[PDB]
């Protein structure tokens, strides 16, 4: 298949990946910029992200979900149904609304595209409406992640897909803490794009530090496979 096999063949090895994220959450100013390689072939990602304004004012489990679904593994029996891949190398825009539940929400927007051999997420967020004493800005959160499904819908409308999903972050106390996701994503080109028939990926994500790593950051293994059409 022609039109699937240009996105397929930029993600047939290992692809170098760039993060920037720009971030305000309550006029909390921050930086984020993350590095690492991403394996689609493998739906694996490692990834290392870097504070570059000093401290995170929030938890990093918290931008786990907005710091590249295009290095999920979709089986061949599932090829025609890869959004992600087919709008590359022009790319896509990925837009959310994550509503903190008892709190604040995040917006994000976010630019995911080649330059050259390097895989770019480039992202603005904006969190308003946070608890300076809730469990976000005042990092409640524990250092870890649980794994998820997360359900693709095609989109005609905005010649995309949208996805909706819960994240639930562990607290503290055996309490969670939601973080419910609305997403659209629409490619940056004008393209012929695939248009998926509904499914899932499912995600795995370990979160660790660098022992040598004197700045706030976060080292990030994922694994997604995309599933739901048998």
């Amino acid at each position: 298949d022609p039109m699937v096999s240009k996105g397929e063949e930029l993600f047939t090895g290992v692809v170098p990946i760039l993060v920037e994220l720009d971030g305000d959450v309550n006029g909390h100013k921050f930086s984020v910029s993350g590095e690492g390689e991403g394996d689609a072939t493998y739906g694996k990602l490692t990834l290392k992200f870097i504070c570059t304004t000093g401290k995170l004012p929030v938890p990093w489990p918290t931008l786990v979900t907005t710091f590249l679904m295009c290095f999920a593994r979709y089986p061949d029996h599932m090829k025609q149904h890869d959004f992600f891949k087919s709008a590359m190398p022009e790319g896509y825009v990925q837009e959310r609304t994550i509503f903190f539940k008892d709190d604040g929400n995040y917006k994000t927007r976010a630019e995911v595209k080649f330059e050259g051999d390097t895989l770019v997420n480039r992202i603005e967020l904006k969190g308003i409406d946070f608890k300076e004493d809730g469990n976000i800005l005042g990092h409640k959160l524990e250092y870890n992640y649980n794994s998820h499904n997360v359900y693709i819908m095609a989109d005609k409308q905005k010649n995309g897909i949208k996805v909706n999903f819960k994240i639930r972050h562990n607290i503290e106390d055996g309490s969670v803490q939601l973080a419910d996701h609305y997403q659209q994503n629409t490619p940056i080109g004008d393209g012929p794009v695939l248009l998926p028939d509904n499914h899932y990926l499912s995600y795995q994500s370990a979160l660790s530090k660098d022992p040598n790593e004197k700045r706030d950051h976060m080292v990030l293994l994922e694994f997604v496979t995309a599933a739901g059409i048998t």
